[PDB]
DNA sequence: CCCTTCGGGAGGTGCATCCCGGTCTCGCTTGGCCTCC
């Protein structure tokens, strides 16, 4: 009941209830989301993917499986007959507003133009390729609690244990389809506070301060120029306050950085 | 058991290339289609 793949299919995946068909009980934890099966009721969705493995879906990781062409539209013209899947969508990110239930799909044209009509009356999608998703995150204002999917891609196993539900904007987790270990978390961490900070006080720099900024920050988290190269640019510019907030975390600051050159 | 020399003088110049030709990949899942059992 109280996981995060719960709340995503409540808020975006019911849309396709009518497409599954009723459950079936079962004995074994979901091999998809992985949790026991004393949160499911007792039931469970069998199934057998395309490498011939039997695995059981719960009600809300099914759905990541389920073919609805009527509702969903066709993926590949080479086969009408199966329509877009939540679980193989790549490319395609949602944020799902777990409080109020509702979800906003953020698909690319070509997604968009796959969907029919009927998809758009349940769910509402804006355009946005992979790298305008952060766009939309930084300029509409997000509701927290919020599970933040990035790309659906196609390792539905790893999505599904990777969503984690997003408590403030200090703090949004990204689930791009790859298991979000303990190690990688800070590649799929996204501070849209600090970003929202850094963003508002860049304006007092220079278009040039503002590409040399971002140049030197990105130089030395690759460790492409010296720290002393990078200081005398920073004094030289002024840059000293923008260092001051960035994290001295660098695959955060590449983060970061990543985000304000896209808004 | 002598007594070992002087110094002259020390380059001038050439000529220093052309051209190629910089790769595939793939890190996923699924169904359609092919033959196999
Ligand atoms: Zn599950």
């Amino acid at each position: 009941m109280n996981h995060p793949v719960e709340s995503v299919y409540s808020a975006l995946t019911s849309i396709l209830l009518p497409y599954m068909g009723e459950p079936v009980p079962v004995q074994r934890n979901c091999s998809c989301c992985g949790r026991a099966p004393s949160e499911f009721d007792g039931v469970g969705f069998e199934l057998v993917n395309a490498y011939r493995e039997r695995v059981v879906h719960c009600r809300p990781c099914q759905t990541f499986f389920v073919s609805a062409p009527e509702l969903m539209g066709v993926e590949n013209p080479k086969k009408p007959t199966t329509g877009q899947k939540f679980g193989m969508w790549s490319g395609v990110g949602a944020v799902i507003n777990v409080e109020d239930n509702s979800s906003v799909l953020l698909a690319p044209q070509g997604v968009v133009n796959k969907l029919p009509e009927h998809f758009f009356d349940h769910v509402e999608v804006i355009t946005a390729t992979s790298g305008q998703h952060l766009e939309y995150l930084f300029n509409t204002e997000l509701k927290f609690p919020l599970i933040y999917i990035q790309n659906f891609g196609v390792k539905t196993y790893e999505l599904v244990r990777s969503l984690r539900v997003s408590l403030s904007a200090d703090a949004i987790y990204t689930c791009a389809d790859q298991l979000l270990t303990r190690q990688n978390e800070v590649l799929y961490m996204l501070d849209l506070k600090k970003a929202k900070e850094l963003h508002q006080e860049i304006k007092n720099y220079s278009k040039k301060e503002m590409d040399i900024f971002i140049r030197t920050v990105t130089l030395l988290a690759y460790s492409r120029i010296t720290p002393e190269a990078a200081s005398n640019e920073f004094k030289k510019n002024n840059l000293i306050p923008l260092l001051l907030l960035l994290p001295t975390d660098p695959h955060q600051r590449l983060s970061i950085l990543h985000l304000l050159k896209k808004v």
